[PDB]
């Protein structure tokens, strides 16, 4: 058992050895396809970032001016590296280095704390004042030299020198000055709706006309349009609250202080619009002119006072400044609150606002009712805002924790840019104002978390979605080629030939396996040695990978099995086998859609299938890749995510249990569907039985004959036809002797020996073999048995040794007693010489010789033998017959031949058997005695060239010598007699032969020989007791019309080829679509009410700086102990999900000495309090950094609140460095026991601050400015007084002191927002009035988004992107499937001599290609029909728009027809069908694939700029390959699709056309020419480079040679061919020449260059040497003419196996171009005259194997060529067909025609030839005509006997002739026959003496020739 599967693995390798491309390839491909990846690794490198501390956030709590300073500011979250001022415990004004901070630190240091400056200016002020009332000097000039100091300092003279430019670049560079000029930040910084396919795309207002024009130039341009859009509701939207109760609007008139406080700004700037004119008039007419006057009069009075020490234009741009201002600021809409009374209507209005883009939020209170007007102690609200202005509210946090802190400005901060926050706070200070009568002015600065320095990988994202992908795609090919393996081994009988030498099914499966796993054992290996060091994963474990691949090996192995026992057809299983394979894998991509809902129960159930439990391995691969843990043994069964039950363990484990599954199945399947040459199959419960898986021409069994295999009432009936093949047989083979089974074509002696092995299932009846029955037993039946077909199947490259060892080895014979039988074999068929040559470069006859050889190897008790010798030359066939007679001991040996003396000398007992059942059975003596007997003389007759001779004259000779005798046969000089064998005179016949022989030339006769009656007369007596068009468009146009009604003729009988090549691909997109439908229904998101304690368990910290005040202590003590930090434990209940926990007693936690050693020994004090502890990278990536023991300082001290959570009293530490330095550790200590990695610190709460507020106490500045009125005459004012009036709430609301920070963690969305509630609650407690419980009281907001059927825009476009994406790749799969099936029929035709005979017809190599090209086009045509249809219904707007229709269908069309003339010329490489179609198919897929991931992936995730150079080019590159081009068109029409819908989102509805030249109009153009380019390759490729002698000789030689004569057609001239490798010339030198009127006979030995020369007659091969001129036209230089002048029968059938025989001879009689009228008749004639008058309407598959030659023969001789090459026509034919056949030749001939004939049966080739060649060895020996050969090499008679009883008995008359004839040899002396060539005188001697002599002998039968031609080939044969 585990020999023969050595043998097996031993046999496979060696076959494997000798084709090494095929196996570098296998192990090569997957390789191959990863390669982009590893390209994209090698392109993105890490890139650490650094620290990333952030800046402050003011809110509007905070005061008017912070908090726009921090609008403009902060706009980008500026990224710095060193931290802010703002994490400071006491400060938080962030802005300490901006140049108005710096001049206004000088003005204060110098000017105003100066006292002589004070005193001063209020002496300036009491002069002034004076002067007034009435309506020094030295101290003003004291302080002239301290003001010059002032400007001199590089403050002011900054400042001077950056307003000097003031602004070129307004965009570029206005908020540029501005940046620096407000704030002074040290430089800090830090699908997609991209243009890449953008630029393909192409109102009263009620409000001034100025804000008409503003927002019209707003929104026409986009680079003002995108801002605009998410900042117009700020300015100018609305807000609405629902309950309207007096309750309400006291909270909102309460929550107006910012705005109001903005629209005092706009009083102001109206009042001096008002008020400024008064100015202008005060400095034009006044005392100021008089002052002036007193000024420039200053020279005549006041000169030494000036001596000691433009308005129009200031007050110009002044008054201009303030005015442009104004007109802005007119039209902000700062009444913003506006009522309502229910939801639906609040929703009604914001729809109606939502579309001009108005719409800013909503403000629901669900506790009020209209008719209340006391506010509640717990008072709860919401902000129903928009969707994509507010964060998703159904989770908390994203899936996957990847670090990064997630500060992007833009798509993660939808709260604050938004306007979430800002709103929340301003209600919330409302109610906080509104429910104690007190205020206490607190505001709120947020601050983000800081972080260590990441690395951010930015591969990882990109090996996400596209590692299962082609981590599955890469076998593909690997399961293709095994599935097509098994199923065309199984399909060329290759399988059921070894069945018969011995081996089980057991053993094939398990060598199947082995090898499959060896092979994939090698390329896994290589896969993971690649992958690990090309740096594609990095942590993971190598062998962990290796071991999932063997496993998935494994399953893959078992599914390959499973799919081998559908199919039974290669053709058939080389596309199904890879689109089921796929098909199991989409599940997977439909199951990362859903990503929930996806109960572990349901996820193993899905994963039942192989290639989506590897997806499952993948995915969890990838996660487990992207934290840096990778799977080092411990990893492995927990998942990465919250809550999984699947785990990486398990996946592997479902993929063994699907192994064993799948091999089971296809264990089970294989018996009951065994397929066509399936034996009889057993039935489906084979597992629940106990059982393991006219009378008188016969003659009577002798005494003895014990039967060795018996046949009962056999019926076979082959469905389609009825017609039964077998009949009902009776026939039973007995145990010594060899059976000849004889009958005349299609009668069922194949079947019936078929049926007699287990090849195929009979119909009824019972064949028992051996006593054992055959459908029950048949494996103890087949352990000793051999068999040889009639077609010969043999392995091809393996040689003719190897075949012999591999047979004797598999039956038990040791190494060594194979070597010594297949020695003693190659010596008893004749094959030394051919020892190692391999078995397909054998000729036709010697794989005959070889298969009979193999059939006796070992030793087997029943030998069937199915034709032994057919086309085996006169010579070898006495071999086969010792070979026989010698392995007759006990054999019990059914040999089924069509020779008849080959059966009348070996066999012992012979069946003749016609139309299915049995004739007539006996010994041959008997079978004679019964049917006529009698003596027949065969007296041929000589030609001078019309037949010598008449057949009156020699019929009136033979009745007067004996006046009975009947003349049986006269075909072509054959003119067979017949004589009476009883009775006769002993003297008229001897007088007869005396008299022929006397006179044998006055006749013409030239040869006669007597014989005892013959089996094949029997036989006989048996089976009959049972013009052209023209050249040009006509010719063109029936060539067309001939090539595709075959074509089609051959498709519509196979349909289910058609069906799995065409119709196929089509379902699998259809599927791909419907699982593209399968998609979670939207559901409206819920209430998320925020508060902390959503995550649960964190960690929470407070920070009381400013300890003096009394105010703060109070707001830390209501904040730390009595009710709580947040809402939670208020007293009264509060969500009773969250319970109500107990606290735990202050506590510090411990630590290491170590640690304190290191704190007390080192002096790194107030900077660098903790050890900076080293982040780097490039050594070891460590994503998050390794971090010293003292990573934060000493742990602070913590405690658990009632609330559980762990707060942390950080007071007088270090912030920032605290939890930058422990974060690492934090995230660590949360990685272990879970496997998965979450943040526990969410923010916290640090109390106190403080922003410097300057001193103008409010009252100062309004009399200031009211003085200056008075004193100026300026003053008065409606407007200017209505400004004025509330000055003091102006300066109030501005700045506050006394603020609280926010820290919070983004990477939890909700935080900011919860703690920022949380902030509220504390302000609202701390500043309640007294004796009233802080805990009964709080606040809680809820955020549930505006209630409409919308999703987010970072969501629903990545989903419709990304699915039409897949559904692009899919159609790439399926038209890259089916342009390779196109490729099986011209392969299959090129393989058999097909498409070369419909070249030797008129067919030339344009027309041929040009009608395949058609029809081609139209099977495609219908595909893409199928294609688009599906499309239009599933109704795709990405493709089936009105727009987007043509372009689909254009490059559907368009690629057709530019990749099959690129599937043509790979027609010329593979020899086989099936392999073409894989490889093929294989390289589509991967060419498609990759260029369309290429334009997907780079384009979506390849920011850098240094990779986009080299793809831009890339695309010209490949711009070369078709499908690229149609991946590149699928792939933008769907983006281009994407980008649309987004725009038209928002409103502008921009509208493309795809037919833009940059767009696919290139992939067009381009498709056009590649088409024509590649098909006029295919035609070149097609037209250049395809893929010392005798007497007789010497003499035709010379005649060839001086003089060549000018009435031959065929003139051959130094032909010469010497096979490559060969160093011997297999035919040499060969010169004939045939005259129009006789039939040149080409006998010869097996293997001497009878086939090659044909072949290189017609042209399939190469001549070497020398001319070969057919009727005057060359060989070598035009083809064309010499194959209109030729006909040709191959010797090997080339018919199509699915047309019947009267298409076959409708299609090559248009071809020759028969008229239309005129083929009727042609068909009618060469089915009537030829047999094949009952099978002419029956498929030429369905074909007996002598009706095949008989269509070759009939196919050959249409169209009437004046040379007809027929090669071997009668090879397995009936004498009675054969007869027919030489009937029709000899009508040729005779016409006036030659014809060329080769044959190995010496009586045709004496009956109907005229000039023979003896060749041997390349080269002729005689080359003579009948006569002269027989008269030159032959002398005396040849008297044949047949002795009756064995050997022994063989001795009297080989004494007889000894004591007779003197000299006489003894020639071919076998088992019972005996063959003298007697040198006597005359033949009346011979035929009296062994005549009277044959009773005293046992004389059976006998026969005595005059030197017939067997013995020249013979004397020849011998020789050499
Ligand atoms: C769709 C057309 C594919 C098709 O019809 O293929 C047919 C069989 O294909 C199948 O059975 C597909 C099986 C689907 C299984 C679903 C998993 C014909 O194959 P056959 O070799 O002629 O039958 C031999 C008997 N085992
Ligand atoms: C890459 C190099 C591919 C070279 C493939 C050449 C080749 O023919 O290999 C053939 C198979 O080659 C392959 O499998 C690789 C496929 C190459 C894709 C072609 C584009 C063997 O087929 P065959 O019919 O048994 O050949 C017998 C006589 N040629
Ligand atoms: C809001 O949507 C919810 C479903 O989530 C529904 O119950 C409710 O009636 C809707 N309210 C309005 C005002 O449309
Ligand atoms: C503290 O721990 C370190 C860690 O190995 C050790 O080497 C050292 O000796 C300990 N004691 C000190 C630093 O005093
Ligand atoms: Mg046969
Ligand atoms: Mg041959």
């Amino acid at each position: 058992f585990v020999r023969q599967i050595q043998l097996l693995l031993w046999k496979n390798w060696t076959l494997r050895k000798r084709q090494k491309i095929r196996f570098v390839v296998e192990l090569v491909w997957p390789l191959s396809l990863f390669l982009v990846l590893i390209w994209l690794r090698n392109a993105n490198p890490l890139y650490s970032h650094h620290e990333c501390h952030f800046p402050n956030k003011a809110m509007p709590s905070a005061g008017m001016l912070p908090w726009l300073q921090g609008i403009f500011c902060n706009v980008n979250n500026p990224c710095f590296q060193s931290p802010t001022p703002g994490e400071s415990p006491g400060i938080v004004s962030n802005y300490n280095n901006s140049i108005l901070a710096r001049v206004y630190r000088d003005f204060q240091e110098l000017l105003m704390n100066a006292p002589e400056s004070q005193h001063l200016g209020r002496i300036w002020t009491e002069l002034h004042i004076l002067s007034q009332f009435m309506d020094w000097g030295g101290i003003l000039s004291d302080m002239s030299p301290r003001i010059q100091e002032f400007i001199h300092r590089p403050s002011m003279q900054d400042l001077l020198w950056v307003t000097r430019p003031l602004g070129p670049e307004t965009f570029t560079k206005l908020m540029g000055i501005l940046s620096d000029l407000l704030c002074g930040y040290p430089e800090g910084g830090g699908w997609y709706e991209d243009n890449n396919y953008k630029a393909f795309l192409g109102y009263d207002r009620r409000t001034t006309s100025f804000c008409n024009a503003l927002i019209q130039s707003l929104e026409s341009n986009p680079l003002t349009k995108i801002a605009w859009r998410a900042a117009k509701p700020l300015l100018m939207g609305k807000i609405l609250y629902t309950p309207d109760s007096p309750a309400a609007r006291r909270i909102l008139k309460n929550a107006n202080s910012t705005f109001e406080e903005l629209e005092h700004v706009r009083k102001l700037v109206k009042a001096w619009e008002e008020v400024g004119p008064q100015i202008w008039y005060f400095f034009d007419n006044s005392t100021q002119m008089n002052m002036i006057r007193d000024t420039l009069g200053n020279p005549t009075v006041k000169d030494f006072l000036n001596r000691q020490l433009d308005w129009r234009d200031i007050f110009n741009i002044t008054d201009r400044t303030l005015r442009l201002v104004n007109q802005y600021l007119e039209c902000l809409v700062l009444d913003k609150f506006e009522s309502y009374n229910d939801e639906t209507q609040l929703t009604q209005r914001a729809l109606s606002l939502l579309e001009e883009n108005m719409f800013w939020a909503g403000v629901v209170f669900p506790d009020m009712y209209p008719w209340t007007s006391s506010l509640p102690p717990h008072v709860k609200y919401k902000i129903r805002m928009d969707i994509d202005v507010v964060e998703k509210t159904n989770k908390i946090k994203d899936r996957y924790w990847d670090s990064g802190p997630r500060a992007d400005p833009v798509e993660d901060f939808r709260y604050i840019w938004g306007g979430f926050a800002y709103l929340q706070d301003m209600v919330e200070q409302g109610i906080t104002r509104s429910q104690v009568q007190a205020e206490a002015p607190v505001g709120i600065y947020l601050q983000q978390m800081p972080y260590p320095c990441f690395v951010d990988d930015s591969f990882m994202i990109i090996l996400n979605r596209c590692f299962p992908i082609f981590m599955v795609l890469a076998w593909i090919y690997s399961v293709s080629m095994t599935v097509k393996s098994i199923v065309l081994e199984k399909e060329l009988r290759l399988k059921e030939t070894l069945k018969n030498q011995g081996v089980s099914n057991a053993v094939i499966w398990c060598t199947w396996f082995l090898d499959s796993f060896s092979i994939m054992s090698m390329s896994i290996f290589l896969l993971t040695i690649f992958i690990m060091h090309g740096r594609i994963l990095h942590y993971s474990d190598p062998f962990i990978l290796f071991l999932f691949l063997l496993a998935f090996s494994t399953a893959t192995i078992m599914l390959c099995f499973l799919l081998s026992t559908f199919f039974s057809k290669a053709s058939l299983a080389a596309a199904c086998s890879g689109v089921i394979y796929f098909t199991l894998y989409l599940p997977h991509i439909l199951c990362f859609a859903w990503q929930d809902r996806m109960t572990a129960e349901l996820k193993k159930a899905v994963s039942l299938l192989s290639p989506v439990a590897f997806g499952f391995g993948t995915e969890y691969l990838v996660r487990f890749e992207e934290q840096g843990l990778g799977l080092q043994w411990s990893n492995i069964g927990n998942s990465p995510t919250e809550g999984d039950e699947f785990s990486f363990l398990l996946s592997m484990q479902m993929m063994l249990l699907d192994a064993a599954v799948y091999g089971l199945l296809a264990w089970y399947l294989d018996q009951v569907f065994p397929g066509d040459y399936g034996t009889p199959l057993p039935w489906y419960f084979l597992l629940q039985e106990s059982y393991w898986l006219h009378d008188s021409f016969f003659e009577r069994e002798h005494p003895g004959w014990v039967p060795g295999v018996c046949v009962k009432n056999l019926v076979k009936i082959f469905e389609p036809c009825g017609r039964p093949a077998v009949d009902r047989l009776n026939i039973t083979f007995y145990e010594n002797q060899i059976t000849a089974f004889l009958g005349h074509n299609g009668a069922g002696k194949t079947t019936t020996l078929s049926i007699l092995t287990g090849l195929l299932p009979p119909t009824s009846g019972t064949v028992l073999v051996g006593g054992r029955d055959i459908e029950t037993s048949l494996d103890a039946v087949r352990q000793s048995l051999g068999m040889c077909p009639q077609h010969n199947i043999l392995f091809h490259h393996l040689t003719v040794a190897e075949h012999m060892l591999f047979y004797a080895q598999l039956k038990g014979k040791s190494q060594e007693e194979a070597q010594l039988e297949m020695e003693a074999m190659l010596e008893d068929t004749g094959l030394h010489h051919k020892r190692n040559e391999e078995a397909q470069d054998l000729s036709g006859g010697m794989q005959r010789k070889l298969s009979v050889a193999i059939a006796f190897v070992g030793d087997a008790k029943v030998v069937i033998l199915d034709q032994p010798t057919s086309g085996v030359d006169p010579y070898s066939r006495r071999s086969i017959w010792d070979l026989l007679l010698k392995y007759r001991s006990g054999r019990t040996i059914i040999m089924s031949t069509h020779h008849m003396d080959e059966a009348d000398l070996l066999g012992d007992r012979i069946a003749i058997i016609a139309q299915g059942r049995l004739y007539c059975s006996g010994t041959p003596l008997f079978l004679k005695n019964c049917f006529g007997t009698g003596l027949y003389l065969t007296l041929v007759r000589k030609m001078k060239q019309v037949l010598d001779g008449d057949v009156n004259e020699l019929m009136d000779v033979v009745l007067h010598h004996v006046p009975e005798a009947k003349l049986v046969e006269c075909i072509g000089q054959e003119l067979i007699f017949l004589l009476p064998n009883k009775n006769f005179k002993h003297r008229a016949y001897a007088s007869l032969f005396r008299e022929l022989e006397e006179t044998l030339a006055d006749l013409g006769l030239s040869s006669f020989g007597i014989s005892d009656t013959p089996l094949e007369e029997i036989f006989l007596k048996v089976t009959e007791d049972s013009p052209q068009l023209n050249t040009g468009t006509q010719l063109v146009l029936q060539h067309v019309q001939a090539l595709l009604v075959k074509r089609f003729q051959h498709t519509i009988r196979s349909h289910k080829d058609f069906l799995a090549q065409i119709v196929l691909p089509a379902t699998f997109v259809f599927l791909a679509l419907m699982l593209s439908i399968v998609i979670p229904p939207f559901g409206e998101y819920p209430a998320l009410t925020l508060h902390p304690w959503i995550y649960g368990q964190q960690y929470t910290f407070f920070s009381m700086d400013e300890p003096g005040s009394e105010q703060f202590t109070v707001l830390a003590d209501v904040l730390l102990n009595k009710p709580g930090f947040g809402n939670r434990c208020l007293k009264e209940g509060w969500l009773p999900e969250y319970p109500c926990g107990n606290s735990t007693p202050w506590k510090t936690p411990s630590v290491s000495p170590n640690i304190t050693q290191l704190f007390q020994k080192q002096k790194w004090t107030q900077v660098n309090p903790s050890p900076s502890c080293r982040c780097s990278t490039r050594e070891k990536l460590t994503m998050l950094p390794e971090c010293p023991e003292g990573a934060g300082g000493l742990p602070p001290p913590q405690r658990t609140q009632r609330s559980t959570e762990i707060l942390q009293d950080l007071t007088d530490r270090n912030i920032s460095d605290f939890l930058v330095k422990t974060y690492p550790a934090l995230i660590r200590s949360s990685l272990k026991s879970k496997f998965w990695v979450n943040e526990q610190r969410y923010g916290g709460i640090s109390i106190g601050g403080k922003l410097p507020v300057v001193p103008i106490t409010g009252e100062a500045l309004v009399g200031f400015l009211s003085d200056l009125g008075r004193i100026m005459n300026v003053s008065g004012g409606p407007i200017t007084r209505e400004a004025s009036k509330e000055i003091p709430d102006f300066l109030k609301h501005l700045e506050t002191e006394d603020n609280i920070k926010v820290w919070f963690n983004n990477k939890g969305w909700h935080a900011l927002v919860s703690f920022l509630n949380v902030a509220h609650n504390a302000i609202l407690r701390a500043s309640l009035p007294k004796d009233r419980s802080p805990e009964e009281y709080g606040i809680t907001v809820i955020s549930q988004p505006l209630n409409l059927t919308k999703e987010q825009l970072s969501e629903i476009t990545v989903l419709t992107t990304s699915v039409d994406a897949v559904v692009a790749i899919c159609v790439i799969f399926s038209m890259s499937f089916v342009p390779a099936s196109f490729v099986l029929y011209l392969i299959q035709e090129r393989v058999n001599k097909s498409k070369h005979l419909q070249f030797i017809s008129g067919v030339s190599p344009t027309t041929y290609w040009v009608t395949n090209f058609l029809w081609d086009i139209m099977n495609y045509s219908v595909s893409a029909g199928l294609v688009v249809g599906i499309f239009i219904g599933f109704q795709k707007k990405a493709y089936t728009s009105p727009e987007n229709l043509p372009a689909l269908v254009a490059l559907l069309l368009l690629y057709g027809w530019a990749v099959i003339p690129m599937m043509y010329p790979a027609s010329f490489l593979f020899d086989v069908p099936s392999t073409a179609y894989v490889a093929l198919s294989c390289a589509n897929l991967f060419i498609g694939i990759n260029s369309s991931a290429i334009t997907f992936i780079l384009e979506l995730f390849e920011n850098n700029r240094t990779l986009l150079r080299f793809n831009a080019v890339l695309r010209k590159l490949l711009i070369v390959f078709p499908h690229f081009c149609l991946g590149r068109g699928l792939i933008d029409l769907a983006l281009s699709q994407a980008v649309t819908d987004v725009y038209a989102r928002f409103g502008e509805e921009h509208s493309a056309n795809p037919f833009h030249w940059d767009l696919i109009g290139k992939n067009l153009f381009a498709m056009v020419v590649e088409g024509v380019v590649y098909f006029l390759l295919t035609l070149l490729v097609q037209r250049h480079f395809f893929l010392d002698e005798d007497d007789d000789v010497a003499e035709e030689r010379q005649r060839i040679i001086t003089g060549g004569n000018k009435t031959d057609i065929l003139r051959l001239h130094e032909l010469t061919k010497i096979y490559p490798g060969t160093s011997s010339p297999a035919v040499d030198r060969l010169c004939v020449g045939v005259r129009p009127g006789e039939c040149f006979g080409l006998l010869g030995v097996n293997g001497a260059g009878k086939t090659t020369t044909f072949k290189m007659l017609t042209g399939d091969t190469t001549v070497t040497s020398g001319d070969a001129t057919v009727a005057g036209k060359s060989i070598l230089t035009n083809i064309s003419e010499v194959h209109q002048n030729m006909g040709y029968c191959p010797q090997f059938d080339a018919i199509d196996e699915l047309l019947t025989g009267r298409e076959h001879l409708y299609l090559y009689a248009r071809l020759r171009g028969v008229p239309a009228e005129e083929i009727e008749k042609v068909a009618n004639w060469s089915i009537k005259s030829l047999g094949l008058t009952v099978y002419a309407d029956c498929l030429a598959g369905t074909y007996s194997g002598g009706n095949k030659r008989k269509l070759s023969t009939a196919i050959a001789l249409i169209g009437c060529p004046p040379l007809v090459l027929l090669d071997q026509p009668t090879t397995g034919m009936d004498p009675q067909a054969r007869r027919m056949l030489w009937n029709v030749i000899v009508s040729i001939i005779r016409e006036g025609r030659a014809v060329v004939l080769t044959s190995h049966s010496m009586e045709e080739c004496e009956a109907l030839c005229t000039r023979l060649a003896i060749m041997v060895k390349g080269a002729f020996r005689c080359m003579g005509t009948i006569q002269h050969l027989k008269s030159k090499f032959g002398d005396g008679y040849i008297v044949t006997m047949k002795i009756k009883s064995l050997l022994p008995d063989l001795n009297p008359v080989e004494q007889f002739f000894q004591g007779n004839f003197p000299g006489s040899v003894q020639r071919e002396r076998h088992y019972n026959m005996l063959q003298f060539q007697v040198s006597s005188s005359s033949l009346a001697r011979i035929f009296q003496l062994l005549l009277s002599h044959k009773d005293s002998l046992l004389i059976e039968e006998y026969s005595v020739t005059q030197t017939t031609l067997d013995q020249v080939f013979v004397n020849f044969a011998k020789q050499q």
